[PDB]
């Protein structure tokens, strides 16, 4: 049912996603091993994720959502990093794409931060990188994000340095409690409450 529609540099929507994904850019504590060393990226391409089955799919809980929450979906867009981007963007997010030992239990995670997920463009920790050179901080192998619709609902919120939500809530928000840069992660428990807009395809880019 999906279809890749590319978006032109010129238009509006390719730049605003561009600025968020560059902008939301950030040094990590591990100095680079997960995800390579970089301040920005060099973007080669964004697509719109079009399918109209997981569409449905995500606005029919969200809706559900909504109403347990005064009207509210507390919708935000967000990133994703998987080695698994190209299944769900077929199918749809599911318990397959847990993170099963993250910190908040198994879920389906999200970050605020682009530079996070794209520490798990190439599995959790970065794996053993890209799968030509073995490199988690390759600079020219194309690597691929979704920027996600995500419903949060009422949401928990852990403060810190598939399972269930915690009862009341539809979602786990991480909040950074010691790197003051960082900015929040998000953990879903229920695939259907998020829909992978756009596929963001990119070179992390060696700095000068
Ligand atoms: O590789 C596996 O075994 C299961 O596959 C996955 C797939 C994705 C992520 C993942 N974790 C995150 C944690 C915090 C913030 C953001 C993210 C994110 O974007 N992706 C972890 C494991
Ligand atoms: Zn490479």
């Amino acid at each position: 049912g999906t279809i890749l529609i590319d978006l032109s540099p010129d238009d509006k929507e390719f730049q605003s996603v561009e600025e968020e994904m560059q902008s939301t850019v950030r040094e990590h504590r591990d100095g680079g091993h997960a995800g390579g060393i970089f301040n920005r990226y060099n973007i080669l391409k964004i697509q719109k994720v079009c399918n109209k089955k997981l569409w449905e799919r995500y606005t029919h809980r969200r809706k559900e959502v909504s109403e347990e929450n005064h009207n509210h979906a507390n919708e935000r867009m967000l990133f994703h990093g998987s080695p698994f981007v190209n299944a769900i963007i077929h199918k749809g997010f599911d318990e397959r794409h847990a993170y099963i030992g993250g910190m908040f239990g198994a879920g389906i995670y999200f970050a605020e931060n682009s530079s996070k997920s794209n520490q798990y463009v190439y599995g959790i920790g970065g794996g053993t990188g890209c799968p030509v050179h073995k490199d988690r901080s390759c600079y020219i192998c194309h690597r691929q994000l979704l920027f996600c619709r995500v419903t949060l609902g009422k949401s928990f919120l852990q403060f810190s340095a598939m399972a269930h939500s915690p009862p009341g809530h539809h979602s786990v928000t991480g909040r950074p409690s010691v790197n003051g840069l960082a900015l929040a992660e998000y953990v879903i428990y229920r695939g259907e409450q998020a829909y992978p807009e756009y596929l963001i395809t990119y070179q992390i880019m060696r700095p000068e």
